[PDB]
């Protein structure tokens, strides 16, 4: 089985007006697909040729790692959002956030601050750390908490300029605000359950 | 004198269709201006408050350096381009590129390769090294050859996504091709002459 672009769990216009169908079209069909295509080009006729994405992520370095990790990161980004989502958390993730951050609003303010403050290309993460505490992390470029052994990812938000430039230009703040309307708490709950078990 | 945004030496539509009017307006009036404004905000009421950009570049770290460096980098980028420019080099820079790269075409293909393969936010540089040889360099985020002590800058091209996303989206290759129509060989000659003297 060749490594492939996993399917979005919703339509290309499903996140609008918060993220436009045009953005998803480029972000998914050009950027995300391109990472898959480029990785497959790089590993062809190498000892990594028949490896799974998981194996590649563990073993590889350089541009091979960068493309592989971007594939994984973008799939986690799509899964971290959806239609008829956003708002206040619910379920276990509501308990866990209010516990570890005091309140949802405290978390949301800190997470927004990190997303808005990140310099250059990268990612913001909600993750569960080794002490089973929720933490906010940020990574540069293709970095993530799995590769960096800093925690188990629960949610992520992309802050590469290509994630928002079409809809928001330089106004990353407006993008981050829009993103809270999309956050998939069901995905967070599933990741949290699996992370604790 | 407070640190200020240097004036552009050309109109905001002087580089179209290679770089659009809209790109210059966001890139200069929002991004570059923003680095000036953020720098000035950060040094206010600190020991760096009344320092010049030059002083701040040699002393500072973290966000302060990032903003200061980006101010310098963008000013260098605007000066590296112009209307009625582009094409084959001329003057001393022609001789120098011919010698150090064998030909203009070899330099151009290498520099294009470096500009296109750079992962994440960054810059490509033509620079004079300590052996008075021209070299191709790349830096991440706000990095530049002065800070990194790797060479004296001659020309630069911005490859942060915001430099090209408005006009080309993910197609950095088209942006890089367009940029060769803009490269200011007169600036390259002035830089090379000051660097050798
Ligand atoms: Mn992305
Ligand atoms: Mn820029
Ligand atoms: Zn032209």
């Amino acid at each position: 089985m060749a490594i492939t672009l996993p399917k979005l769990k919703y339509a290309l216009n499903a996140l609008s007006p918060h993220i436009s169908e045009e953005t998803l079209s480029f972000h998914y069909n050009k950027h995300h697909a391109g990472y898959v295509n480029k990785l497959n080009g790089l590993i062809k006729d190498t000892p990594l040729a028949n490896k799974s994405l998981t194996d590649i992520l563990k073993e590889s370095t350089g541009a091979i790692f960068n493309n592989a990790a971007q594939i994984w990161n973008h799939s986690f980004y799509w899964d971290s959002m959806g239609p008829n989502c956003g708002g206040e958390p619910h379920g276990e993730i509501k308990e866990k956030i209010q516990e570890d951050f005091g309140s949802f609003n405290n978390f949301k303010d800190q997470f927004s601050n990190v997303l808005c403050g990140h310099f250059g290309s990268g990612w913001g993460w909600l993750a569960l750390n080794k002490n089973n505490k929720l933490v906010i992390l940020q990574t540069h470029d293709a970095g993530n908490p799995i590769k960096e052994n800093t925690g188990i990812p629960i949610l992520t938000c992309d802050v590469w300029e290509h994630a928002y430039y079409i809809d928001y230009r330089n106004d990353r703040l407006s993008y981050v605000k829009a993103w809270w309307n999309l956050v998939n708490w069901n995905f967070a709950n599933e990741n949290l359950k699996n992370a604790l078990n």
